[PDB]
């Protein structure tokens, strides 16, 4: 139908917004600490742990395939990656430390990201 190429155009144009928005939220971890999965070989007690890993290529493979059917959806696995570190690390590491810095620089991309979402529909 008419209609359902409509609802594919506005997916395929959030796919569009949240890969700018995934940038630069990927831009905030320059010591790309989150942007792969933590490793089951190197961390093999992870899953003990944390029970919904997540990171940023694991979101990029999501993403592309038009997983994301609403920035709600998106802003879940992001929460996730930060949440996961937060629980496995100590307040005093270099991952806790990163966790909060991309938290907090986060904010204020993932705010008007919501902002453009309502506004375009």
């Amino acid at each position: 139908s008419m209609e359902q190429v409509a609802m594919e155009l506005r997916l395929t144009e959030l796919t569009r917004l949240l890969r700018s928005v995934l940038d630069q939220l990927q831009d905030k971890d320059p010591a790309r600490i989150f942007a792969q999965p933590v490793s089951l070989k190197e961390v093999p007690d992870y899953l003990d742990h944390i029970k919904h890993p997540m990171d940023f290529a694991t979101m990029r493979k999501r993403l592309e395939a038009q997983g994301y059917k609403n920035l709600h959806e998106f802003e879940e696995d992001f929460d996730l990656i930060i949440d996961n570190c937060m629980k496995y690390n100590a307040r005093d590491t270099v991952f806790y430390r990163a966790a909060v810095r991309l938290r907090d620089q986060g904010g204020v991309v993932l705010r008007q990201a919501r902002r453009e979402v309502d506004s375009i529909g």
